[PDB]
């Protein structure tokens, strides 16, 4: 039983506004053109091994089911862009899902491993930072012990911290600058 | 993931055959006219409190999903005939569900209480047979101690046993005549 009181009439608009200006109004507003044909669900490789149905995400969005933001289903999309490529209504499906995830993240629906990966780029400027074995491995091959990346360049590392703070990404992931850990 | 190997192409025909000649070919074949509009599900009173969706039963039947016969969902239908009354495609929905249940029963998907009720009509000719308190109650009101029913008339009781045997209802419910009890 789904009553009006359970639905959010602005959910669709909220997704569009979250998608403006990145990736853009015209891109995200494409969800409004979906005619629930199911080409996205049949194309989905994740749907072949889970309860995830790409078409229902768009449906829930258009109907106003906020629970979609709390669903684990949206995080099962690998972003292979196969649905995006085949949709006959030009729905920027993959892009819409990412934007939906942006709203989910703002609601506090983020995995720890994900927040950890985000923290390593904030702290060491990289998703997979170099370890003690990296230095030995790079040397043994015939490459610079330390690669010319932002990890070993404070200037670049600080530039990211400035941008992050301004963007509010630190607040989003719930990062405490003094402790250097998440909340 | 639903593959062809999991489906039974003849399921729909099997339901129609089970419904012939009772309630009839034309009655049960009406499932073939369902266009999945959902008027039956919206009308269903059971569907408001359960996962039961009247429209999906018809869908599974047309698609070939045998699991529908093993589902508890079909047994949640109260036979209120509300879907039957509103379907715009003249689908004899209530009648189809009963026939579907007939096939479920043949597969051995019957509740014990149901099998027990069926046994009481086989043994005592009635769903709710008279007990020691009935005789006292009927007397105290001003009615015949024993009602004029098949329960206290062997002739009528034996007639039912003859029909049952011929119908194979005893075999269906898995009733052993010598022990007077059910099997499994
Ligand atoms: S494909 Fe585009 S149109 Fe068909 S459903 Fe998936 S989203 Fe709506
Ligand atoms: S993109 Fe996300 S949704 Fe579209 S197909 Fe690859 S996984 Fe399924
Ligand atoms: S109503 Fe008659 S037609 Fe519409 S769904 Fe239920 S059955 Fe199929
Ligand atoms: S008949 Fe069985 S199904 Fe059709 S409505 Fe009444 S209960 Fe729901």
């Amino acid at each position: 039983m789904i009553y009006s009181s359970d639905l959010n009439k602005n959910l669709a608009s909220q997704i569009i506004e979250a998608g403006t200006p990145i990736p853009g109004d015209d891109v995200v507003s494409s969800l409004k053109a979906c005619y629930q044909c199911g080409t996205c669900t049949g194309s989905c490789p994740s749907g072949r091994r889970t309860s995830y149905r790409t078409r229902k995400v768009i449906r829930k969005a258009l109907l106003g089911m906020d629970d979609v933001l709390d669903s684990d289903d949206i995080w099962k999309c690998t972003t292979c862009y196969t649905c995006y490529e085949r949709c006959p209504r030009d729905v920027k499906v993959t892009e819409i899902i990412k934007t939906i995830r942006n709203l989910a993240a703002q609601k506090g629906n983020m995995a720890k491993a994900h927040k950890m990966t985000a923290m390593y780029v904030l702290k060491y400027g990289h998703a997979v930072p170099a370890n003690k074995n990296t230095a030995e491995l790079r040397k043994s091959i015939g490459l610079s012990e330390k690669a010319p990346i932002a990890q070993f360049s404070e200037k670049d590392l600080n530039e990211m911290n400035t941008l992050i703070k301004e963007l509010g990404f630190d607040e989003l992931i719930g990062f405490d600058w003094e402790k250097g850990a998440l909340k």
